Formats: C-alpha cells, structure tokens, sequence
C-alpha cells in the first residue's frame, strides 16, 4: 500500500525497500501525497524563497565524449565558441545588476581557461558581493583548490550515474570513481558542492534510481540537480527514449524528503520535456531555479539537449522571467545568497 510508503517516509525510514516501493508504485493518488509531502517539506524547512542562479555558460569546447551529450567532443556538426574573460565578467556584472545574487559560470571541459583564466574571473565577479558557482568538469584538486582560493563558493558536479559500469559506458574518458574523488575533493576544499543525475538515461533501471537517492543521501549534498535524460540527434543516444517526467518529478520529490534542507533547482531539463515543467518541479520539492543568462550569438550554441527552452528570447528576459514565475507560484526571491541552512537533526 501506499499509505505504508508514504507513512514509512514520513517517520523517515528510509530504506531501499521503500525507496523501491515508492519509485515503482503509479497510482495517480499515491503520487499526488508524495509530491505534496515533498511539497511541505520544502516550505518547513527551506521555506518560500527561491534562488535565482544566473548561469553563463562561457564555452561549448569539450574534451569528453559523454555519449548523451551535444557537446561532446565527437560532435562536428557544431559551431564551438568561447567568450573572453571581459564578455563573462561583464554579462556576470549585468545579471547582478539585474539582481541575481549567484552567478553560475558553466563550460564544457574546455582546457583552454583552466586553471588561470578561471580564477581571474573568479576574483573579479566576486568583487560585486555575490556568490560564485563553478560546473567546469572534472580537473586536477590544484585546479579546485586554485578556484576556492580565488573566492569561489560552490561547485556543481551531478555525480550523473552512481551505477559504475553504466557510467563507464556512457562517459568513456572517465569513471564514477574518479567523479565521486572529485566530489569528496570539493567537499574537502570547503565548496557547497553539488551532485545528481539523470533519469531515463539507457540501460539505467528502477535500482539504479534507488542507489542514485542512497549515494545522494549517504554523502549529504548541498545541492541536487536531476533532470530526464533528453535524446540529442548529433550524438550515439540519438534514437533512445526520452526520460519520463513524472518518474524524474518523483526522484525530486524523495530528494527534498530525503535531503530536507538541500537546494535543489527545478532544472531547464524539467522545463523541456513538459511545458510548465519547473514551475510543476518546484511545487513537488525544488526551491531554486537557473535562468539562461549565457548572451547571443552563443546561448544557441549551447545545447546538451535539443529543444532548449531558453534558446529564442532576448537575452534578458530570463531573469525578469523567473521573477514573474515566483510571484505567479505564490512564492519570493531570495534575499541573501541563498547558500545552504543546515537544520541539524536526529
Ligand atoms: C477540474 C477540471 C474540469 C473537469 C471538468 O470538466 N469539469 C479539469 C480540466 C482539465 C484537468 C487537468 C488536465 O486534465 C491536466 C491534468 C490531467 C491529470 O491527469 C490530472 C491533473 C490535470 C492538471 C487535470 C486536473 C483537473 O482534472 C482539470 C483541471
Ligand atoms: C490545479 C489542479 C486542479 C485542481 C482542480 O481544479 N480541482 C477541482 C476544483 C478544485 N477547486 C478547489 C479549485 C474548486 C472546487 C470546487 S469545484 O466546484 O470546482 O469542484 C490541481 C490538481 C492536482 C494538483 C497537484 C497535485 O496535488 C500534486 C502536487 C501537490 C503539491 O503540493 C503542489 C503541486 C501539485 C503538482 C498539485 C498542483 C495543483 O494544485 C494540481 C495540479
Ligand atoms: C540594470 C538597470 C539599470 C540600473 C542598475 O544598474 N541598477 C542596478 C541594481 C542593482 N540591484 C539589483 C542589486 C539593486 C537591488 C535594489 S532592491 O531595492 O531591489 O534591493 C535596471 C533598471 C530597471 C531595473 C529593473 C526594474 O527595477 C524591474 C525589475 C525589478 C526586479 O527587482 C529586478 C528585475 C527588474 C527587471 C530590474 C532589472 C534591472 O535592475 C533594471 C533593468
Ligand atoms: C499535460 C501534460 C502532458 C502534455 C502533453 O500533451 N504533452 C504530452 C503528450 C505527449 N505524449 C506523446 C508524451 C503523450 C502524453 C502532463 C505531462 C506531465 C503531467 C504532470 C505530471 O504527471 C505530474 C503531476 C501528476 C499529478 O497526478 C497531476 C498533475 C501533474 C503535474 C501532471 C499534470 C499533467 O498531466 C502533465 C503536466
Ligand atoms: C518588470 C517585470 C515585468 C515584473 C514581472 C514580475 C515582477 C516581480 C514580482 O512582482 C515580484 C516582486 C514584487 C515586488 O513588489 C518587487 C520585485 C518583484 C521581484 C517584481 C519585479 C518586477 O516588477 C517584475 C519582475
Ligand atoms: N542529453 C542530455 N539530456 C539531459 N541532460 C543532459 C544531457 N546532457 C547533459 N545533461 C545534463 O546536464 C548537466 C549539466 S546542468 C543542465 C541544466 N540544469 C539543464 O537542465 O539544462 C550534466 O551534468 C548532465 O546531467
Ligand atoms: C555542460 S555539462 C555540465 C558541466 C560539466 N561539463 C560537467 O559535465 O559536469
Ligand atoms: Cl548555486
Ligand atoms: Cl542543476
């Protein structure tokens, strides 16, 4: 029954089984009671504010060949582009005039500003009062701990599978080990870091999902991004099947019920695959959201998945955008940082 699975994650009983139980069961009614539980988790602990994250994404270089991804090194049929250190620092500058009070700068793995150009970067948008959030991929701890020492303050880095022969398969350049060592480096070195993963992804199962909670709750994240995996036609995933929204919705769910004073973004990804798609995630467990902040000519150039939904806009509208969705969700900006507010419990 659904009532004992919901009961079972009410006094926090948190094993696999339930975990299981709760990502298999499809009843509209049991669904409905788990998103409203993840739902008023949220509210109690991390209240009605959501953060705003400006993202920049500075470069489509990649030297990985992640078999779901756009970017991949593979991938001929895509103009690469790199802004300069002037165009990040100053579209940062206009986001945060714009009032974003985070700026994620995101690339590909792109050697090229690693580590230097990075941390003059750093250095200079933190001199306008902001937090500072690195998703640069995986790099040497020197490059990590150069970045901390030039005033980063988070670090995203979904973990994508913590199944370690699937994820071999679909990033062959690396290894979840090695993206677990750079976790816990980053942990280590003092970042609010972030994980998750997809959903969807081939080959992946209902188990898979489970452990994906179980890594996530056994390391104590500061940050969750999940999102479906979303089938992109210039890579070998082309013809695979897209993740199903409701089941990602429930892995955001059991992540804030789980992870009950996390942040944890309603993601771009959500927002794709269904029309609505955040503004649903952040009824059922999510309490940030990342507008596109990346400029013209180069946001459509930006594309791990097709059918991006920020791609045609004027380049300011997304933050303007979000602030709407906030009002329209009943709902408030972040007033600070909006970094992580543990609630230590039992
Ligand atoms: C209550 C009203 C009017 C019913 C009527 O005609 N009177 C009907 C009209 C359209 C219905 C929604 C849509 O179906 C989409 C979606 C289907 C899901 O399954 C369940 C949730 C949801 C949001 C539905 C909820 C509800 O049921 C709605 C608002
Ligand atoms: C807006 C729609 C449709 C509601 C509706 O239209 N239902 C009939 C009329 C009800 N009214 C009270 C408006 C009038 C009754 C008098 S009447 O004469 O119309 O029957 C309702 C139906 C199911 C609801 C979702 C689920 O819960 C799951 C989840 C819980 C979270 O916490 C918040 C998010 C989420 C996704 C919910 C959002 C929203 O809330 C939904 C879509
Ligand atoms: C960038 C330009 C020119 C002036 C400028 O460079 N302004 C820097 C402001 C810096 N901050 C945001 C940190 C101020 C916070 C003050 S606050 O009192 O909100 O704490 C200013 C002039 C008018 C400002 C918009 C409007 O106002 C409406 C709206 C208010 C929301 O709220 C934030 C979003 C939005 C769209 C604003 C964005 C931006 O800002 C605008 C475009
Ligand atoms: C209306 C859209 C579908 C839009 C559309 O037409 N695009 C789909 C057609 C494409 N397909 C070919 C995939 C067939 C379907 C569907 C897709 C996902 C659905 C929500 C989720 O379930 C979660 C949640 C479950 C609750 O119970 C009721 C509320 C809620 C928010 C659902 C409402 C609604 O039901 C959604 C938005
Ligand atoms: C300028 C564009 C159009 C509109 C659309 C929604 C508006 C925001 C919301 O109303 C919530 C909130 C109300 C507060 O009063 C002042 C600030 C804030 C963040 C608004 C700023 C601005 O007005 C927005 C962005
Ligand atoms: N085809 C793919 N489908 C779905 N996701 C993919 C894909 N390709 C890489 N991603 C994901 O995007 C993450 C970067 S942040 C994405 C952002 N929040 C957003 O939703 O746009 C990577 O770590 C992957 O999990
Ligand atoms: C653009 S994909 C996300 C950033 C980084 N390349 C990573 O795979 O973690
Ligand atoms: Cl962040
Ligand atoms: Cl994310």
């Amino acid at each position: 029954t659904g009532r004992e699975i919901l009961e079972k994650l009410e006094r926090r009983e948190f094993t696999r089984e339930v975990l299981k139980e709760a990502l298999s069961i499809n009843d509209r009614g049991f669904n409905e009671a788990l998103f409203k539980l993840a739902d008023e988790i949220r509210r109690k602990y991390v209240g009605d504010e959501v953060h705003i994250r400006a993202i920049i994404e500075f470069s489509n270089v990649c030297r990985k060949n992640c078999l779901y991804c756009g970017l991949r090194r593979d991938n001929k049929n895509l103009k690469r582009y790199r802004m300069t250190p002037e165009e990040i620092v100053e579209r940062a500058r206009l986001a945060v005039q714009f009032g974003a009070k985070t700026i994620v700068l995101q690339s590909g793995e792109d050697p090229y500003y690693m580590p230097d150009v990075i941390s003059d970067i750093v250095k200079e948008i933190k001199k306008m009062g902001v937090a500072v959030t690195l998703s640069l991929g995986e790099w040497p701890r020197e490059y990590y701990e150069k970045w901390k020492e030039a005033g980063a303050d988070r670090y995203l880095l979904r973990h994508e599978t913590a199944n370690p022969v699937l994820h071999r398969k679909l990033r062959p350049d690396t290894s979840f080990e090695n993206r677990l060592n750079c976790l816990l480096t980053l942990k280590e070195l003092g970042y609010e870091t972030g994980a998750g993963s997809m959903v969807g992804l081939p080959g992946q199962t209902i188990d898979d999902l489970v452990d994906d909670l179980l890594f996530l709750k056994e390391h104590d994240f500061d940050m969750v991004g999940i999102g479906p995996f979303i089938p992109h036609p210039d890579t070998p995933l082309a013809n695979e099947k897209k993740g199903d929204f409701t089941l990602t919705l429930k892995m955001v769910a059991l992540t804030r019920i789980l992870l009950p004073d996390s942040n944890i973004p309603a993601t771009t990804a959500m927002g794709t695959i269904v029309p609505g798609g955040r503004e649903i995630t952040l009824r059922c467990g999510a309490n940030v959201i990342m507008p596109n902040w990346t400029p013209s000519p180069y946001r459509q150039l930006y594309q791990l998945y097709p059918g991006k939904i920020s791609v045609f806009e004027k380049d300011t509208a997304s933050i303007p955008s979000v602030m709407k969705m906030i009002e329209l969700l009943g709902r408030k900006p972040g007033r600070d940082w909006g970094g992580r507010k543990r609630v230590f419990e039992t």
